[PDB]
């Protein structure tokens, strides 16, 4: 059901990215994926072999983005889905935030994402799509996550603008908003307690939403899709 | 009564909406410290106001100058009731023409600068006080040519929400005004007359009224947004 489809998954070595990669592969799609850490990239090549193209790349490094562009072109040539997954956070009250921690989070979550898209967009087929992995924190106020929340909100706005500008090329741009996803232990339990559905989501649940938007939501652009157990949906208690 | 005893800082207060807000603050009897980048604009504020306002050249994007502003504010004012962030630069271009330079400077002023200005100035805000951000209709939806600007403003709005949540124990409210087309080249004002549901641009003063309402009258409002856009961001068809 993914026959002939070519996909790029930025940050596909772990969790939700890897779950998306797995589904893409089982469906018969050609996949290129990237990842910051090299133990992950090696682990991937172990698991998939020549079934997927794994590539070590730092989304924050604009030079490495250039390498990525060449790689993608020489490898896939044209793509149907560009899925932007990568994201980092540093949990600290707003008055403890330093310039470095501020810079780090925006460099990966927003800037790197923006320029990775800018570089890869000319490869995307007409009818293809971009899917951003946002967060439930892209709306509302979450103490200790000022920078991360803001970086994701910026990302969602980019998705909206890209959706508008890419209309004439018939390219859809959407986002998924994961809540607590079990992919640190004190965080899963926080997720169990505050999430209305009283559990964490799975990486596969997030992947199903990514691929729905990618391939089945053919009349959906500029939209957001919550995978958050209701957390961002204002469900009381 | 009206704002006597009130102390305000207006970041980007030498022009447009910031200036309109300053004018009302002064008119109401508040103590005002404003900042701007253009020396000329400042000198004009000085001619108009004199010792009534403390005007400062300060680069919101420069963290060193933000430090200096922190000391100057703490010195001239001591404690403030309102911090109004009215900063905004934009560069119009399709997303595939944005240079790292364009990207960086828009985010440096609109988002990073605002964040650290707030981080440095917040200890001066007393209980019952508030922060008001000037966002934009562009902070939601997709507006071709304004990818960086919209994204930078959407980030600002998210900061507002997190600040609102974190500042709760201190009794400091945090909100945002979202202006649409505000008449402050002519091809832009004309577009505003055409696509705005109310078929006109707004005024700086209209933006100022919403800012000061949020500042001093909306005492049970935090984490919120108030549109001053003639309905533009309100999904009114035709």
């Amino acid at each position: 059901n993914y026959q002939g489809k070519k996909a790029i998954v930025i940050g596909g070595t772990h969790g939700m990215g890897l779950a998306t990669v797995r589904r893409l592969v089982e469906g018969g799609a050609e996949v290129l994926l990237t990842g910051r850490n090299e133990s992950n990239i090696a682990r991937i090549r172990e698991e998939f072999g020549p079934r997927v193209h794994a590539l070590r790349s730092d989304i924050a490094d604009l030079n490495e983005i250039a390498v990525l562009g060449a790689a993608a072109g020489q490898t896939l040539g044209a793509i149907d889905l560009l899925h932007i997954n990568a994201g980092v956070s540093e949990l600290e009250p707003f008055d403890q935030v330093s310039e470095a921690s501020y810079d780090r989070q925006f460099a990966v979550n927003t800037k790197g994402a923006f320029f990775t898209v800018q570089r890869l967009t000319p490869l995307i087929r007409e009818g293809g799509s971009i899917v951003f992995t946002s967060s439930v924190a892209d709306e509302g106020g979450h103490p200790g996550m000022s920078v991360y929340s803001a970086s994701k909100a910026a990302l969602v706005s980019f998705a909206s603008v890209l959706a508008a500008e890419l209309l004439p090329r018939g390219i859809r741009v959407n986002s998924v908003s994961p809540g607590f996803i079990d992919t640190r232990a004190e965080f899963k339990t926080l997720g169990d307690n505050i999430t209305p559905m009283k559990r964490n989501g799975t990486a596969d649940e997030v992947a199903r939403a990514v691929l729905f938007l990618a391939f089945e939501a053919t009349f959906t652009t500029g939209a957001k899709l919550a995978v958050d157990g209701g957390l961002g949906q204002k469900l009381s208690t």
